[PDB]
């Protein structure tokens, strides 16, 4: 089900939550990410957020719990508002289609750098219908 890719890809984004890279993910780091996305989660949402997935009870998370929770099974009964909010902060434009661009321009402000290939690559494995961008109902499946 799970292939070392993915395990892969699950290792990258981790990187971008834990940034002093001491392999835990902290309220703060969530916090710093969820505001880069737009997002302003306070305090004690933010402290939610991880003890949800927190399975050991230790306060932070490490990867095992991040890989879990990101290889979770997203149902598509699952709060839509939340995809749909997800799908906004791409699609910066508000035209329906998220562009390379504007993945570019969010992963720029997660402090990430990605070579025009990484992004098209990126892009591709999301577009389903091949016109080079991608759509809510293309968003929606690869999130689900
Ligand atoms: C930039 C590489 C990091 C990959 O991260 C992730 C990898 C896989 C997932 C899982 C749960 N979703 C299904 C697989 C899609 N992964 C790559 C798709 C890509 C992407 C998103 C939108 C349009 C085209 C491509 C992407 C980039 C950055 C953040 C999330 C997604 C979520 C990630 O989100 C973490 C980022 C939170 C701010
Ligand atoms: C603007 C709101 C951002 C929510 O993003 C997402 C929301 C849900 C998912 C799905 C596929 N993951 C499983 C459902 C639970 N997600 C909440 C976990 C949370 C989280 C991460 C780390 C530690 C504790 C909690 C999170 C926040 C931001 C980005 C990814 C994950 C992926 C997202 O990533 C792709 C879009 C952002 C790059
Ligand atoms: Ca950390
Ligand atoms: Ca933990
Ligand atoms: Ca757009
Ligand atoms: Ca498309």
């Amino acid at each position: 089900q799970l292939t070392e890719e993915q395990i892969a890809e699950f290792k990258e984004a981790f990187s971008l939550f834990d940034k002093d890279g001491d392999g835990t993910i902290t309220t703060k780091e969530l916090g710093t990410v969820m505001r880069s996305l737009g997002q302003n989660p306070t305090e004690a949402e933010l402290q939610d957020m991880i003890n949800e997935v927190d399975a050991d009870g230790n306060g932070t998370i490490d990867f095992p719990e991040f890989l879990t929770m990101m290889a979770r099974k997203m149902k598509d009964t699952d709060s839509e508002e939340e995809i749909r909010e997800a799908f906004r902060v791409f699609d910066k434009d508000g035209n329906g289609y998220i562009s390379a661009a504007e993945l570019r321009h969010v992963m720029t402000n997660l402090g990430e750098k990605l070579t025009d290939e990484e992004v098209d690559e990126m892009i591709r494995e999301a577009d389903i219908d091949g016109d080079g961008q991608v759509n809510y109902e293309e968003f929606v499946q690869m999130m689900t």
